[PDB]
């Protein structure tokens, strides 16, 4: 059902729809693991399904339609606590390079692609434990696509090499990222 902001358990799934107060979002929990996301002017909106909590060596599946008119992302997405890190695999994006500006790390292959790697900071932002200085982890995928699967372990193994560890982790689900602009998803995690 079309539900406003909030996280809870959908036909075996976990899901957590966040926004940042702009209207003009529509996310709906479907059957199993789907999910879909239609949203037209909206401000920064993160939306999806999977697992809480996630695990260090989930091999995560995904599919469906996104069509971002737009600054958006598709990615699995999560978090660990102790330390507190806000991660990225991300798997297709609209207008904007979520690394732009960032220092590059390193890059791994996975699942078909090459994956650039950067670590960037967030200050004094909204996090799973209110306002907090937190880093963000991202693995970006060359080449974009809406389907396929994600080996979490490779993604997690070469940031570690780099330096960037993860704590306890909190959820791990596949998200539809939104930021000012529009555009429509619908998604099937397993």
């Amino acid at each position: 059902q079309t539900i406003q902001p909030g996280t809870g358990y959908n036909n075996g799934y976990f899901y957590s729809y966040w926004n940042d107060g702009h209207g003009g979002v529509t996310y709906t929990n479907g059957p199993g693991g789907q999910f879909s996301v239609n949203w037209s002017n909206s401000g920064n909106f993160v939306g999806g399904k999977g697992w809480q909590p996630g695990t260090k060596n989930k091999v995560i599946n995904f599919s469906g339609s996104y069509n971002p008119n737009g600054n958006s992302y598709l990615s699995v997405y999560g978090w660990s606590r102790n330390p507190l890190i806000e991660y990225y695999i991300v798997e297709n994006f609209g207008t904007y390079n979520p690394s732009t500006g960032a220092t590059k790390l390193g890059e791994v292959t996975s699942d078909g692609s090459v994956y650039d790697i950067y670590r960037t900071q967030r200050v004094n932002q909204p996090s799973i434990i209110g306002t907090a200085t937190f880093y963000q982890y991202w693995s970006v995928r060359r080449n974009h696509r809406s389907s396929g699967s994600v080996n979490t372990a490779n993604h997690f193994n070469a940031w570690a090499q780099q330096g960037l560890t993860l704590g306890t982790m909190d959820y791990q689900i596949v998200a539809v990222e939104g930021y000012f602009s529009s555009g429509s998803a619908s998604i099937t995690v397993s």
